């Protein structure tokens, strides 16, 4: 049971936006998801500290990259709060109509392309890497689901059978051919040393057989 959904006419131009326009800097969209998991396990940490068994789920707040060169795929799983099918189905939990009008009209102004997650619709800068993005999400108070985009102005949410998650949100990158560098360990620990070298929970790397 597959739901297929338009993205808001707004998203779409944004999408496509990041798709065609010439952009040598690809490799922020790391930066992007790393904060964007670390926004999630926020969350749920100040949950926790009025109601401990929101950890029930998990108590181990942390960030994995997980890149796998067989697949062409580079994953990044945390242990935040996780998105309602509500959230996924609302942008997975942005405000990006308005982000989105705010980012165009900053550039108008001056600012830069890499300045995208300060309008809170820096997880759509994954495009940038990856023909097709899909999330596996689980927050305590719903089910498991996976949604799913290669662009093309649509997406599909469905119940999500596979391998339990506990809760937080893992965003799977399938990677254009020509950006596997991303796949590489070196490449991967130049980028999260050079955007993420702050980030106040531990991101491990997993290497590859
Ligand atoms: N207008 C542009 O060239 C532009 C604006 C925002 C973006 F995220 C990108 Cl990749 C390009």
């Amino acid at each position: 049971e597959v739901e297929t959904f338009a993205f808001q006419a707004e998203i779409a131009q944004l999408m496509s936006l990041i798709i065609n326009t010439f952009y040598s800097n690809k490799e922020i969209f790391l930066r992007e998801l790393i904060s964007n998991s670390s926004d999630a396990l926020d969350k749920i940490r100040y949950e926790s500290l009025t109601d401990p068994s929101k950890l029930d789920s998990g108590k181990e707040l942390h960030i994995n990259l997980i890149p796998n060169k067989q697949d062409r795929t580079l994953t990044i799983v945390d242990t935040g709060i996780g998105m309602t099918k509500a959230d996924l189905i609302n942008n997975l939990g942005t405000i990006a109509k308005s982000g989105t009008k705010a980012f165009m009209e900053a550039l108008q102004a001056g600012a830069d392309i890499s300045m995208i997650g300060q309008f809170g619709v820096g997880f759509y800068s994954a495009y940038l890497v990856a023909e097709k993005v899909t999330v596996i999400t689980k927050h305590n108070d719903d089910e498991q689901y996976a949604w799913e985009s290669s662009a093309g102005g649509s997406f599909t949410v469905r119940t999500d059978t596979g391998e339990p998650m506990g809760r937080g949100t893992k965003v799977i990158l399938h990677l254009k051919e020509d950006q596997t560098e991303y796949l590489e360990e070196r490449r991967i620990k130049e980028i999260v040393k050079k955007h993420s070298q702050f980030i106040g929970y531990p991101i491990t790397l997993f290497v590859e057989k």
